[PDB]
């Protein structure tokens, strides 16, 4: 089963999940084994803190259960790592708001930009009217590309002049969305690396200004991160979560990267729902995250 | 991949998957909508019982999620109908036995013999040593067809005179397979429905004789059914499963039939893994079943 996701995770499966099988084959459970396993988890971008927790729990379980052969660690790992992902399994529900406001945060990258477009198309296919807000106001090329995308897809895009106040653009977009019976408003934001404190103050202002129109907005603060960036995804998540407060995460570019193990670090460190994973180029390849599908694809050696 | 499968399933997609889109466009979620959906599922040969389950789960899911637009039902249907197939998505693994024994069952006229030969060639191309047993002992053309596959591919075929005892042929074949270090043995069987009890008793006798040589044999009891026969495929599956017990299914002739929806009835009613699907007449057109490829192709918009 899960052959499509198994293909997307092919390179990640070399080191994690089914990749553990060759590591444990024929070995005893001892300090040397756990050192080798720790190294492999770290090379897979699982992260120091999450790896330490896995090793601690696995070591105690193997000891208490008096396990003898390393092969048995495979099933215990599937349980421990599966629980990590199950704890952040909760799909995004955008129903019943006028509009449901998604504030899209994260650093500048193809992932964030592409995710806005894919989600907009998915919501339209679900029968919802969508509007976009071009809140990355100092990057004229990014604003124009969003306007181009909206025109190509007949989705309205609210934008102001280069250098406009992002909170004002997004406020105006919420007003336009309410006036035009929009179901979902997706608001882009700046994602510049220099002067991190400035960006975080900008995001806090955006959120405060929204409350004049709807105390429930933003209904979702969604971070987009790129699995191929390894631990940079974790540090980005920490930065945005501590500054604004995330309610959902989209993790892109899981297909074709050997760094897919970072999903475990994101899940364990922050406990924020992972709403979607990107595993391909099609609109439909931005999938709602299902922890059971993911762990089975990762650990099963059958196709 | 899913994209290649789209062409094979075009006819089925008129009523299922992407065929749902026009049904939901612009509509509200109400009893009339679910009645219209029920009609479309039934004409696609999804079956009365499976259709009712789909509608019930879709209704409960739409209520739970507080959906407003019928368009949003499309994704829930993809999820729920995909779950039906995911439950029978375990691939066949023929490794590690001496030999792994596949007992092929089913009625005459569904291509059991040709399916055996195609699988035998595939296993050989994968590097496995294969042997075939001509257990459809009263049908000389079936024995000859199996021998043709064996002769073309240098695969041994165990056979006796027309009218021989099928259990004896298969017993001798298992003994020969063990003596010759064979990896996979595939046994053809009789398929006359005119006397259902006689056929099922013959199959049970074959199985009893196998177990005297290896308690694990047969490792797979595989049914072949023809998707273009609609609910006949479902009734055939029920007969063999309740009488003998199936562990895998090969579903042929999915390409060009508007009755491909029967796969959901087979999956839901019996829960037996669907190991392979046929989307053409060639060896290469008998593909390992991948439920996610199938759903993605069916629902692609
Ligand atoms: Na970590
Ligand atoms: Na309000
Ligand atoms: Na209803
Ligand atoms: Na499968
Ligand atoms: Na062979
Ligand atoms: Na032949
Ligand atoms: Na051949
Ligand atoms: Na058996």
């Amino acid at each position: 089963g899960f052959a499509r996701l198994k293909r997307s995770l092919l390179k990640t499966k070399e080191n994690l999940g089914s990749g553990f099988i060759s590591l444990f084959r024929g070995k005893k459970i001892d300090d040397d084994l756990f050192e080798e396993l720790e190294e492999q988890l770290l090379i897979a971008d699982v992260g120091v803190e999450t790896t330490r927790k896995i090793i601690t729990n696995l070591t105690e379980g193997a000891s208490r259960k008096q396990l003898r052969d390393a092969e048995a660690l495979y099933g215990l790992l599937k349980e421990e790592m599966g629980e990590i992902l199950a704890k952040v399994d909760e799909p995004l529900n955008v129903e019943g708001k006028a509009p449901f406001v998604i504030l899209m945060v994260g650093v500048n990258g193809v992932g964030k930009t592409t995710t806005i477009g894919k989600l907009a198309r998915q919501f339209e296919q679900q029968g919802k009217s969508v509007m976009l807000a071009a809140g990355d106001t100092f990057r004229a090329a990014a604003v124009e590309q969003l306007q181009v995308w909206g025109q190509r897809n007949n989705i309205p895009v609210i934008a102001q002049h280069t250098g406009a106040d992002s909170a004002s653009v997004i406020f105006d977009a919420i007003q336009a969305a309410k006036a035009r019976n929009i179901d979902v408003l997706i608001a882009d934001t700046a994602g510049r690396l220099q002067n991190k404190s400035h960006l975080m103050e900008e995001l806090k202002k955006i959120v405060r200004v929204m409350k004049k129109l709807d105390v429930e907005a933003p209904h979702e603060v969604m971070l987009t991160i790129d699995a191929s960036t390894g631990q940079n995804a974790v540090s980005q998540a920490k930065l945005f979560h501590e500054a604004v407060g995330l309610t959902g995460i989209t993790l892109t570019k899981l297909d074709g990267t050997a760094k897919g193990g970072v999903i475990f670090s994101v899940a364990d460190q922050f406990g924020i729902p992972i709403r979607y994973i990107g595993v391909g180029e099609r609109i439909e390849d931005l999938r709602p995250f299902k922890a059971d599908d993911f762990i089975e694809a990762l650990f099963a050696r059958e196709d």
